């Protein structure tokens, strides 16, 4: 009418995880087993690009963005790997420590399986709190923990009184 | 493994309007569907979508804490230990599973000491993350997990993909 | 072009019936066993408004027209029941009696079933004749007959023979 | 169960032009297929159609004798009793089934009476309707069911939905 | 409201017309009934109602579900006929 278009993202669904037919069979229509499987063909109708892996594909890092991002509800910590997959990847969250375990399987040979291992650990208690940092992974491998670096406040950190201990609790601020 | 889609959220945001599919039209360019613009319900294309308001539109009571996005159910899950203080509460939280560990002591004696737990637990790969629930407690020793729900049942299985960017990581039902 | 739209109808055909599987996979393709099932899906292509209950949804009542429909060819009668659907319904046309009955099971419980019926009854000789009045339901379980209020006429109606017999069947007319 | 769907009648009325497109186009607005328009073939959306030259033109030969309509098949089904006059014969129609009772006395006696009778009948959901079929007759006892015939096999089952409006309940072959 | 009560069921029959027409009869009805054979007697249960059309079955409740089969044995006497859990 007016005139105006997007459309050098239209390639992206057709294959944005390796296009398996058990993919498009997870996302089509509804978990009944009369639903069929609509699972990924040149007749689909869309290709579409809503499951969870696809719109973190093109965030690729995710940003990557690793700080400031600082006092607010929104502190942020990018827990880099360089390159895994989403599976080899594994997150754990404890306390003062945030770790990031990823395990991949190499390559495979005659009796010889050669494993890769990344683990990317921290301890920050101050700037950690189970209770309300939360952590995000790209398909890349890369996760990103964000959120309040304040709810608990304590050494462990956990004092956790924060409901009705307040003055200790916040004696530790969003430092 | 999981069928699973948040296909009433995908419709919602394009049907309030004088048209159930101007609003992809408008925010993938504008009248163009030879150049490309798709006509949405059953031919769907890239969720492109980056003019904000669409990504804002269907929950603004997510707030917009980060960009793209397109949003998400809200639930609590309660790792109730009904006894001590939240001093005693520990809490972990990992992929599919969350737990808390209450560890009191009821008593000293002269001759040592007289522990009383808790291990408390959910494997819950598709209603609590490491990541979009965050968390809170009262002063019993209860500990909730609480927030913009899990919304992923992904064939790949380590699923925590949303840094506050909460689709493409809602689609699932609530299983 | 010279430009012009409608659009209000199409959240139809997504949700015409309740969507199961098992619906769009009757009316998709055709019968042989190589011909998939095609069920349901925000990946479809239409969706689809073309079979019978669907088309009697928007209708309701279908019309819910009662009478006056008089003397021609397009006689007619609503049998009413209030809410129903089609297979809780049940029509019979027999003489001088046009019937429905209807018959759901509203709650079951522990060992007891709680059944509703729905019974509208006539005797209308004058007005139905089981040879040309002809009975159709909508959705909601009213069921309307239409046609000639006349082909035999008689008193059970059944002096049926309009072929060759004229005048005393003709006596009565479409009286 | 019964996959059934009158798919050469559904695209018979959209090819008889300059377009075979533009006799949905132009019946649901248009040209403004971003604002709605569907490209009929393989993407379709509402049978609304309610400009009403469509709903008559695939068999003006149904008259137009209602609306919304798009119109069915004619056939006759022939519940032949070879003996006595039509007086002897009575019919029902119901659902599933069309029935005909012939009901003669042959022969009074000074003893009693000798009765001579038949009980024609078909189970025939696909193609004999207590409604899209009306009746005759022959004065040879014999009775015809016939018309605007019966095309729906639909999984819910009891399905005589044509008020004199053909279509939705044209969806089945002659099965 | 009709009621029955019959050693193993027990039954309602609601029998309305709605509404009555140039043309006859809007018949409205209701068929809700209960097998129960242990908890529901012609007997140890007596009944009432609400004006609603609710038909309730009530009182000193049946405890048999015995071998033989057609137990309503308790006339106002209330063991041996006792003798069964609500099952």
């Amino acid at each position: 009418m007016d005139i105006a278009i997007h459309h050098p993202w239209i390639r992206r669904p057709f294959f944005p995880f390796h296009s398996p037919s058990r993919l498009f069979d997870q996302f089509f229509g509804e978990h009944l087993l009369e639903s069929d499987l609509f699972p990924t063909s040149t007749s689909l109708s869309p290709f579409y690009l809503r499951p969870p892996s696809f719109l973190r594909a093109p965030s690729w890092f995710d940003t990557g963005l690793s700080e400031m991002r600082l006092e607010k509800d929104r502190f942020s910590v990018n827990l880099d790997v360089k390159h895994f997959s989403p599976e080899e990847l594994k997150v754990k969250v404890l306390g003062d420590v945030i770790e990031v375990h990823g395990k991949h399987e190499e390559r495979q040979d005659e009796h010889g399986f050669i494993s890769r291992e990344f683990h990317r650990k921290y301890r920050i208690p101050a700037d950690v709190d189970p209770l309300t940092i939360t952590s995000s992974l790209s398909s890349d491998g890369v996760l990103t923990v964000n959120g309040p670096r304040k709810q608990v406040s304590g050494p462990e950190r956990t004092i956790p009184i924060t409901r009705e201990e307040k003055p200790a609790v916040t004696a530790a601020p969003k430092k």
